C-alpha cells in the first residue's frame, strides 16, 4: 500500500521527513527549502518555482511564456506561512484521492519504487555513482544560520509550487552536460510546479455545456486529475523512458496557421485517447527501440557493475536486485541479468499506454478535455478543496449525497457555481495576433482560435527505405492499446523488492544545467487584407459601449459602422429583426422574430438527395466565409462541385512515401529458409499497408479534422453572435418604451433565451453533423485512395521481387518452384482495406467513421452530372470524364448519343478506389429514353445489337448493349467466362410504358447474382456464381457500337456507379427521388411546357382520343386508329391524333413564349380548330354529378369557368396529372375534375352508348384514395411530336 504522511508546514525540522533541502537547481549555492516527505522518495516544497524565472516575471505583464495558454499571474500565492501550510494539507488531500483507487495507487507505488539508477550515460559500466545532481540531492543539517553540515538524499520526485503561471502546471527533468538521464534508460530526480486552485477549464465541441448559451458553458478540472496527469511524466522520467523522437510541429507559414510548441510523442501517449493516433505506427516502434536499446544498456551494467565509489555504504546486491524488478529483467539461476520481450513488452505498454490521463479520468469518473489539441480557456479558482461539501477525496467534485455525481455535474460551471470563483481578467495575459489591413483596421484574433495545421516534417518518411527479408524475419505491430483491467489486477506489477535506505553521501558535483525562460511578446502584428474566418466572426459583433444595433446582409457595411451588424440569415429575417413596433405590437413583434430566428438556425436539416447528398448547412459559407470563399454564390452548389475540399483554410501536401524495395536474402541449397522468406516479405507486405494507413491517420487528425474542428467552434459563435445581437436589439427596442408601457407588454425574456438557445442547440448537432461527414469524406476521398496508389504500386515491385527469387532459387524449391508462386499471385491480390479502429479506439472517431460507411451515398464511385454545359464525376473521386463534340448536353441533365464517330464519353475511372472486394460488389443506375423502332425497319431493329456503354480492361469487365427493345448487361471474368442478364418490353401493346419514353435502370452484382431493376421493380435475374474475377475499373466508353441506322440514338440522365450492391429498398428510394419535380411531365417524361402543341392521352382510356364534334361544341371520344402494316413482330395504337391542345399560362402577361408548367397553375387549356385557337370550358350551373364540357372560340362569359388548375395528386411517380375547375383560384370550392363519361343516346334511328370529354365531381374522392389508382379517367398525360416516335 502508500502510505501519505501528515504534518503541519510550521512542524519542526527532523532531518529525516521534514528537512532543509539544496533543490537540484540552485548549484549548491545558498537559500535551503524547508521540504516534507509526503510519502517515500516525494517531497513537497509549498514554494513558488523560480529557477530559471525572472522576480519580476511573476507580475503580469505584456509578455506571455506560451503562446497557447490563457496565463494567470499573481505574485502574492504562497507568500505567507499560512498560505504554505494550505498547499501542504492540499497537496495531501490530493494524494489520498488519488490512492483512493487502485490504479492511482499502482501509479503512486510505480513512482515510489522507480528509484534512479545510480549514474548515468558518463558513468563507467562497472560502477554505481551516486555523486551527480540527478541521483542525490542535499539536506541541511546543521542549526539555522550555518551550512556547518550536509547529509545527502536519494529522491524521486520534489513538487514545488507554481512558477509565474499558476495554472501552467510542468515537470522537469534534469539535464547534466547537455544529456538527460531520465530520458536514456537510468532516469533521475523528477521536479515539479504544481498548483492545485487553479485549474484549466474545458468545453466538448459536440456536448452542450447543460445547453445555456446565456449561461456559463464549459467543465472545470479536478486537480487530482492535473496531479496524476503530471505524475504520469513523473512514471515516464523516473524509468528513463521520456526519449525524445520525431515531434509534432505545426505549420506557421500561413496568417491563419495557430502557433505552438513542438510536440514530443510521450505528451501525447500521457493524454491518451485519441493522440496517440497522431503519432504514426513508424515513430510508435522508433521510440520502443530506442526505450528498448536503452534498457539493454541498463541490463549490461547490472552485469558489469561492481562498486559505487561515491558510497561505500551502498550495498551493491540491495540495488542489483531492486534494478531488476524495476525495469522487470530475468535472472538465471548464476545471477546473470537479460532482457525478457515478454516482461518489457508488458512493462514498456503499462507505462506508454496503461497509465494515460484519458485511462485515469475514465477510472475516477472525471471529466477531462477530449484532445490535447482542444482550444484553451482562462482558467477558474476553486475556492476550498478542503472542504468536503465540494471536494472529497472520494468523489472529487461529483459528490453523489449532493446529487452531482451524474453527468460530471459537480464539474459543471453552469450547475456547480458554489465550487469555484472566475478569474480576473486584468490578471490574464493571452497571446493575440494582430491582423491589420493595408492602409488600416486592424482585428486581434486570439492565438487560439487558429488553425493547427501540423507540418509535412512531423512525420516520418521511415517507410520508404529498404528493409531486408531474413527467415526469421516477422513483422511488427505496436498496440497503442492496454488493458486497464489487467493492469488494475496485474500482481507482478507491482514491486515487493525492498526500497534502499535514501540517506547517502552528501552531493559534492553539483554540475546541472538549469533552463531560463523568458516571455516574448502577447501581441504579433501580422498585415492581411484577407477577409476570413477570423473578419466574418469579427463583424457579428458590437462594442460594449453601443446598445442600438441593426442587422445587415452586407458584411462590408458592418465592417464600417459600430451600429452595424452582420447577419448570415434571410433577408427576411434580418427585415423583420429591424423592425420598429408600436408597444401594443412588441409582443407579437418579439414571438415573431424568436419564431424567425429558430426556423432560420434549422435550416442546418437542409437535404439535398437529389444531388445525393443527405445533409447541408447552407449557410456556413455565409457565416464564416472559411476556406475558399465560400460566402461567394451559392454554397449548396459549390458544395455539390466540390466537397469538403472547399471548407479547408489550407490544402495539406501530405507526405505519402514510396516504399521502399525488399531484399530477399538468399539461402542456397537451404529450402526451408528459402520459402520462410518468401512468407516473411509477404507479412511485411501487410505491415507496410498498415503503416501506411496509418500514417495516413495521423496526418489526417492532425491537418485536417483540425481544421473542421476550429469550422465547428466558428459555427457556435457565428451563431451564438446572432442570438446575442437579436437579443441585444430585443432589449433597447423594449427600453425605448415608457415603464407604464412595460408594464402592459407580456414579455418573458427567460422564455425567449430559452427558445434561441434551444434553436441554436438544434442546429449546433447537425453542424456537428455535417462537418465530421466533410473530414471523413476528405479522409476516404482525397487522403487514403493517394495512399493506395503508392502501396499498389509496391506490390508490383514486390511481386516481380519475389516471383524472381522463386526462378532463381527454383534449382532448390525442387516441386514447389510453382506453388510458391502461386501463393505470392493470390496474396498480392487481395489489398487490405481500411479500418480506422485498427489506429484508434476513441469512441467518436469510430462512430464518426461508421456513420459515413453506414450511408449508401458514400458508396457512389462515379456519378455523371451537369455543371456549366459539361459533364462531370461528382462522386469524389475525380475520375477524368471526356465529353466528345457529338454529345448533346443539356441543363436537364440529360444526354444524347447519336450515331456519329464524335457521338462519344470517355470516363477514366481512379484505380486507387477499393472496387476489387475480391468478389464482384456493385451497382449501376441510369435513366434512358430509347426510341421506337423503324416501320420499315423492325427487322434489322430486332436483329442488330449494338452496345452503348462499354468497360474493358485486359478483355475483363461490363458492358450494357441493347438489340430492338431488350436491354442487356453482360459481365466477362479474366478468363472469358461470359454471363447476361436483360430487360426486354413488349412491343406489341396498344399503349407501351417503355418505347420512347424515360425509365430507371438499376442493374446490381453481388458473388451469386446479377439482377436488372426497372423503375424500382426486379425484373430480371442471372445466377453468376460461376463468374471468376471482372476487371471492373477499366476506362468507360459511352457510345453506340454496332450495326445501327444511321437514325439511331439513345438518351441517357444520372449514370452512378455504386461499389457496392444496391437494395431493392436503396432502389425504390433513388427512383422516387430521381422522379421527383416540381413540374408535371408529359407523355415521354420531359418537362409539361406552356406554348406547346400536346395531343392527350388518357391513363383510363388508353385507346380513346378527343375529337371536337361536327355540329357540338364538345368533345366526343373515338378510339384510336392502329399499326396498319403486317409485320407480326408490332403493334400500337396511334398517338398523333385528336385535337391539338396548347397549354397557356393563366397570370402575368409576359407573353406567350414558353416555360415550365407546374404543380398548382392555374392555366387555359386551349386547342386548335383549323386556324382558330380554341379553349375548353365548364357551364357554371350543372347541378348533376358530371356534364360535357363546353368546347369553343376564346372569350369571357358570366356562364362559363374558363380556368383550370393543373394538380398531381399520385404521390408516386408517374406522368399523368389531372385538372381541376375550381369557382375561383381563392374559394375552396371544387366544382370536378376533367375526365371521360358514359352516356346513353336513343334516336329515331341510332341507339347506343358514346363516351364524352367532361367535368365530374365523382373524381374528387376517388384521387384521395390510397394506393392512388392509376386507371381513373381524370388521368392525362400530354404527346407532343417526338423524332423518337414515328407512326
Ligand atoms: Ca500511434
Ligand atoms: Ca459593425
Amino acid at each position: 500500500p502508500v502510505t501519505i504522511n501528515n504534518f503541519n508546514y510550521n512542524d519542526p525540522i527532523d532531518n529525516n521527513n521534514i528537512i532543509m533541502m539544496e533543490p537540484p537547481f540552485a548549484r549548491g549555492t545558498g537559500r535551503y527549502y524547508k521540504a516534507f516527505k509526503i510519502t517515500d522518495r516525494i517531497w513537497i516544497i509549498p514554494e513558488r518555482y523560480t529557477f530559471g524565472y525572472k522576480p519580476e516575471d511573476f507580475n503580469k505583464s505584456s509578455g506571455i511564456f506560451n503562446r497557447d495558454v490563457c496565463e494567470y499571474y499573481d505574485p502574492d500565492y504562497l507568500n505567507t506561512n499560512d498560505k504554505k501550510n494550505i498547499f501542504l494539507q492540499t497537496m495531501i488531500k490530493l494524494f489520498n484521492r488519488i490512492k483512493s483507487k487502485p490504479l492511482g495507487e499502482k501509479l503512486l507505488e510505480m513512482i515510489i519504487n522507480g528509484i534512479p539508477y545510480l549514474g548515468d550515460r558518463r558513468v563507467p559500466l562497472e560502477e554505481f555513482n551516486t555523486n551527480i545532481a540527478s541521483v542525490t540531492v542535499n539536506k541541511l543539517i546543521s542549526n539555522p544560520g550555518e551550512v556547518e553540515r550536509k547529509k545527502g538524499i536519494f529522491a524521486n520526485l520534489i513538487i514545488f509550487g507554481p512558477g509565474p503561471v499558476l495554472n501552467e502546471n510542468e515537470t522537469i527533468d534534469i539535464g547534466i552536460q547537455n544529456h538527460f538521464a531520465s530520458r536514456e534508460g537510468f532516469g533521475g530526480i523528477m521536479q515539479m510546479k504544481f498548483c492545485p486552485e487553479y485549474v484549466s477549464v474545458f468545453n466538448n465541441v459536440q456536448e452542450n455545456k447543460g445547453a445555456s448559451i446565456f449561461n456559463r458553458r464549459g467543465y472545470f478540472s479536478d486537480p487530482a486529475l492535473i496531479l496524476m496527469h503530471e505524475l504520469i511524466h513523473v512514471l515516464h522520467g523516473l524509468y528513463g523512458i521520456k526519449v525524445d523522437d520525431l515531434p509534432i510541429v505545426p505549420n506557421e507559414k500561413k496568417f491563419f496557421m495557430q502557433s505552438t510548441d513542438a510536440i514530443q510523442a510521450e505528451e501525447l501517449y500521457t493524454f491518451g485517447g485519441q493522440d496517440p493516433s497522431i503519432i504514426t505506427p513508424s515513430t510508435d516502434k522508433s521510440i520502443y527501440d530506442k526505450v528498448l536499446q536503452n534498457f539493454r544498456g541498463i541490463v549490461d551494467r547490472l552485469n558489469k557493475v561492481l562498486v559505487c565509489i561515491s558510497d561505500p555504504n551502498i550495498n551493491i546486491n540491495i540495488y542489483k536486485n531492486k534494478f531488476k524488478d524495476k525495469y522487470k529483467f530475468v535472472e538465471d539461476s548464476e545471477g546473470k541479468y537479460s532482457i525478457d520481450v515478454e516482461s518489457f513488452d508488458k512493462l514498456y505498454k503499462s507505462l506508454m499506454f496503461g497509465f494515460t490521463e484519458t485511462n485515469i479520468a475514465e477510472n475516477y469518473k472525471i471529466k477531462t478535455r477530449a484532445s490535447y489539441f482542444s482550444d484553451s480557456l482562462p482558467p477558474v479558482k476553486i475556492k476550498n478543496l478542503l472542504d468536503n461539501e465540494i471536494y472529497t477525496i472520494e468523489e472529487g467534485f461529483n459528490i453523489s449525497d449532493k446529487d452531482m455525481e451524474k453527468e460530471y455535474r459537480g464539474q459543471n460551471k453552469a450547475i456547480n457555481k458554489q465550487a469555484y470563483e472566475e478569474i480576473s481578467k486584468e490578471h490574464l495575459a493571452v497571446y493575440k495576433i494582430q491582423m491589420c489591413k493595408s492602409v488600416g483596421i486592424c482585428i486581434d484574433v486570439d492565438n487560439e482560435d487558429l488553425f493547427f495545421i501540423a507540418d509535412k516534417n512531423s512525420f516520418s518518411d521511415d517507410l520508404s527505405k529498404n528493409e531486408r527479408i531474413e527467415y526469421n524475419t516477422q513483422s511488427n505491430y505496436i498496440e497503442n492499446d492496454f488493458p486497464i483491467n489487467e493492469l488494475i489486477l496485474d500482481t507482478d506489477l507491482i514491486s515487493k523488492i525492498e526500497l534502499p535506505s535514501e540517506n547517502t553521501e552528501s552531493l559534492t558535483d553539483f554540475n546541472v544545467d538549469v533552463p531560463v525562460y523568458e516571455k516574448q511578446p502577447a501581441i504579433k502584428k501580422i498585415f492581411t487584407d484577407e477577409n476570413t474566418i477570423f473578419q466574418y466572426l469579427y463583424s457579428q459583433t458590437f462594442p460594449l459601449d453601443i446598445r442600438d444595433i441593426s442587422l445587415t446582409s452586407s458584411f462590408d457595411d458592418a465592417l464600417l459602422f459600430s451600429n452595424k451588424v452582420y447577419s448570415f440569415f434571410s433577408m427576411d429575417y434580418i427585415k423583420t429583426a429591424n423592425k420598429v413596433v408600436e408597444a401594443g405590437l412588441f409582443a407579437g413583434w418579439v414571438k415573431q422574430i424568436v419564431n424567425d430566428f429558430v426556423i432560420e438556425a434549422n435550416k442546418s436539416n437542409t437535404m439535398d438527395k437529389i444531388a445525393d447528398i443527405s445533409l447541408i448547412v447552407p449557410y456556413i459559407g455565409l457565416a464564416l466565409n472559411v476556406g475558399n470563399e465560400t460566402a461567394k454564390g451559392n454554397f449548396e452548389n459549390a458544395f455539390e462541385i466540390a466537397g469538403a475540399s472547399i471548407l479547408l483554410e489550407f490544402i495539406p501536401e501530405l507526405l505519402i512515401p514510396v516504399v521502399g524495395a525488399f531484399l530477399l536474402e538468399s539461402y542456397i541449397d537451404n529450402k526451408n529458409k528459402i520459402i520462410k522468406t518468401i512468407d516473411n516479405a509477404l507479412t511485411k507486405r501487410n505491415e507496410k499497408w498498415s503503416d501506411m494507413y496509418g500514417l495516413i491517420v495521423a496526418q489526417w487528425l492532425s491537418t485536417v479534422n483540425t481544421q473542421f474542428y476550429t469550422i465547428k467552434e466558428g459555427m457556435y459563435k457565428a451563431l451564438n453572435y446572432q442570438a446575442q445581437a437579436l437579443e441585444e436589439i430585443i432589449k433597447y427596442r423594449y427600453n425605448i418604451y415608457s415603464e407604464k408601457e412595460k408594464s402592459n407588454i407580456n414579455i418573458d425574456f427567460n422564455d425567449i433565451n430559452s427558445k434561441l438557445n434551444e434553436g441554436i442547440n438544434q442546429a449546433i448537432d447537425n453542424i456537428n453533423n455535417f462537418i465530421n461527414g466533410c473530414s471523413v469524406s476528405y479522409l476516404m476521398k482525397k487522403m487514403i485512395p493517394l495512399a493506395v496508389e503508392k502501396l499498389l504500386d509496391f506490390d508490383n515491385t514486390l511481386k516481380k521481387n519475389l516471383l524472381n527469387y522463386i526462378d532463381e532459387n527454383k534449382l532448390y524449391l525442387i516441386g514447389s518452384a510453382e506453388y510458391e508462386k502461386s501463393k505470392v499471385n493470390k496474396y498480392l491480390k487481395t489489398i487490405m482495406p481500411f479500418d480506422l479502429s485498427i489506429y484508434t479506439n476513441d469512441t467518436i472517431l469510430i462512430e464518426m467513421f461508421n456513420k459515413y460507411n453506414s450511408e449508401i451515398l458514400n458508396n457512389i464511385i462515379l456519378n455523371l452530372r451537369y455543371k456549366d454545359n459539361n459533364l462531370i464525376d461528382l462522386s469524389g473521386y475525380g475520375a477524368k470524364v471526356e465529353v466528345y463534340d457529338g454529345v448533346e448536353l443539356n441543363d436537364k441533365n440529360q444526354f444524347k448519343l447519336t450515331s456519329s464517330a464524335n457521338s462519344k464519353i470517355r470516363v477514366t475511372q481512379n484505380q486507387n478506389i477499393i472496387f476489387n472486394s475480391v468478389f464482384l460488389d456493385f451497382s449501376v443506375s441510369f435513366w434512358i429514353r430509347i426510341p421506337k423502332y423503324k416501320n420499315d425497319g423492325i427487322q434489322n431493329y430486332i436483329h442488330n445489337e449494338y452496345t452503348i456503354i462499354n468497360c474493358m480492361k485486359n478483355n475483363s469487365g461490363w458492358k450494357i448493349s441493347i438489340r430492338g427493345n431488350r436491354i442487356i448487361w453482360t459481365l466477362i471474368d479474366i478468363n472469358g467466362k461470359t454471363k447476361s442478364v436483360f430487360f426486354e418490353y413488349n412491343i406489341r401493346e396498344d399503349i407501351s410504358e417503355y418505347i420512347n419514353r424515360w425509365f430507371f435502370v438499376t442493374i446490381t452484382n453481388n458473388l451469386n447474382n446479377a439482377k436488372i431493376y426497372i423503375n424500382g421493380k426486379l425484373e430480371s435475374n442471372t445466377d453468376i456464381k460461376d463468374i471468376r474475377e471482372v476487371i471492373a475499373n477499366g476506362e468507360i466508353i459511352f457510345k453506340l457500337d454496332g450495326d445501327i441506322d444511321r437514325t439511331q440514338f439513345i438518351w441517357m440522365k444520372y449514370f452512378s456507379i455504386f461499389n457496392t450492391e444496391l437494395s431493392q429498398s436503396n432502389i425504390e428510394e433513388r427512383y422516387k427521388i430521381q422522379s421527383y419535380s416540381e413540374y408535371l411531365k408529359d407523355f415521354w417524361g420531359n418537362p409539361l411546357m406552356y406554348n406547346k402543341e400536346y395531343y392527350m392521352f388518357n391513363a383510363g382510356n388508353k385507346n380513346s382520343y378527343i375529337k371536337l364534334k361536327k355540329d357540338s361544341p364538345v368533345g366526343e371520344i373515338l378510339t384510336r386508329s392502329k399499326y396498319n402494316q403486317n409485320s407480326k413482330y408490332i403493334n400500337y395504337r396511334d398517338l398523333y391524333i385528336g385535337e391539338k391542345f396548347i397549354i397557356r399560362r393563366k397570370s402575368n402577361s409576359q407573353s406567350i413564349n414558353d416555360d415550365i408548367v407546374r404543380k398548382e397553375d392555374y392555366i387555359y387549356l386551349d386547342f386548335f380548330n383549323l386556324n382558330q385557337e380554341w379553349r375548353v370550358y365548364t357551364y357554371k350551373y350543372f347541378k348533376k354529378e358530371e356534364e360535357k364540357l363546353f368546347l369553343a372560340p376564346i372569350s369571357d362569359s358570366d356562364e362559363f369557368y374558363n380556368t383550370i388548375q393543373i394538380k398531381e395528386y399520385d404521390e408516386q411517380p408517374t406522368y399523368s396529372c389531372q385538372l381541376l375547375f375550381k369557382k375561383d383560384e381563392e374559394s375552396t370550392d371544387e366544382i370536378g375534375l376533367i375526365g371521360i363519361h358514359r352516356f346513353y343516346e336513343s334516336g329515331i334511328v341510332f341507339e347506343e352508348y358514346k363516351d364524352y370529354f367532361c367535368i365530374s365531381k365523382w373524381y374528387l374522392k376517388e384521387v384521395k384514395r390510397k394506393p392512388y389508382n392509376l386507371k381513373l379517367g381524370c388521368n392525362w398525360q400530354f404527346i407532343p411530336k417526338d423524332e423518337g416516335w414515328t407512326e
